[PDB]
């Protein structure tokens, strides 16, 4: 299974390159950066496939910053990885938070990745080097914009639930 990591590092782009995410606000497609972030992609892809993100919410939405998700509890405190509890960052000089639509791991400081991630809504150079960029929205950014338009509470939670219904490969 670190063999599985080393394999999809190479073959990921052509054998399992895209995931479609269906939300109650529409569907979008992400492109996984297997070569640069192979451990992070294997986790995300595996979690998607086994239905781990099914019926989970975007528990924060902050316009001009990020949509944040991937917590089965919906609180912002939970999440797990296919590797057990937490796993290392994969920081790559070649990947930076340069525009909207980038998927990056949310975390609690260095090497505390589990299943929470952001989708960026603007350039965020201040995150470069602290969060693992591993994919980007490759189809239908409108859906991301619709999600960012929904009203939120003072702690940035959407006033009604915004959720991943399921994932497709
Ligand atoms: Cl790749
Ligand atoms: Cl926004
Ligand atoms: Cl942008
Ligand atoms: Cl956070
Ligand atoms: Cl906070």
């Amino acid at each position: 299974l670190e063999e599985k990591i080393a394999y999809y590092k190479m073959k990921g782009h052509t054998e399992r390159g895209y995931i479609t995410i269906y939300t109650n606000l529409g569907d979008f497609e992400v492109e996984l950066y297997w070569y640069h972030s192979p451990k992070t992609c294997l986790n995300f892809y595996t979690l998607c496939e086994m239905g781990f993100y099914d019926n989970t919410i975007f528990h924060r939405v902050i316009p001009n910053f990020v949509i944040q998700g991937g917590d089965p509890t919906g609180t912002g405190k939970g999440g797990k990885s296919i590797y057990g509890e937490y796993f290392e960052d994969e920081i790559n000089k070649e990947l930076k938070h340069t525009g909207a639509g980038i998927l990056s791991m949310s975390n609690n400081g260095p090497n505390t990745n589990s299943s929470q991630f952001f989708i960026t809504l603007a350039p965020l150079p201040h995150l470069d080097g602290k969060h693992t960029i591993f994919a980007r929205v490759s189809k239908n950014m409108t859906c991301i914009e619709n999600i960012a338009s929904v009203q939120t509470t003072a702690t940035n939670k959407p006033i009604f639930d915004l959720k991943i219904l399921r994932t497709s490969t």
